[PDB]
């Protein structure tokens, strides 16, 4: 019985867990976004007839 | 998809070039026109039958 009480603690740390998890993949939406602009930047940043202001 | 969204500005790049070809093509219209004209100057100037003044 003591054994069988003590589950709830191991449901308790794997939810904290999936928590953790869910707070890094939302963040990581933002990163890969940020990172497809950047590309994009350095996509048209690599064109030799910008002229020096838009570079 | 960020593969796909790069493609804009591969098409940006694409139409500054037309841009750019269709001004020195204007440009290209006026020297065409320059140099036509001075064929004829130098072809009425090459007569021996022309006073100093003409020439």
């Amino acid at each position: 019985s003591a054994t069988a009480n003590s589950m709830n603690a191991v449901k308790d740390s794997l939810q904290r867990g999936q928590s953790t998890i869910d707070v890094a993949l939302a963040a990581g939406d933002t990163i890969t976004d940020l990172l497809g602009k950047m590309k994009e930047k350095a996509l048209a940043a690599s064109d030799t007839s910008l002229n020096t202001a838009s570079f």
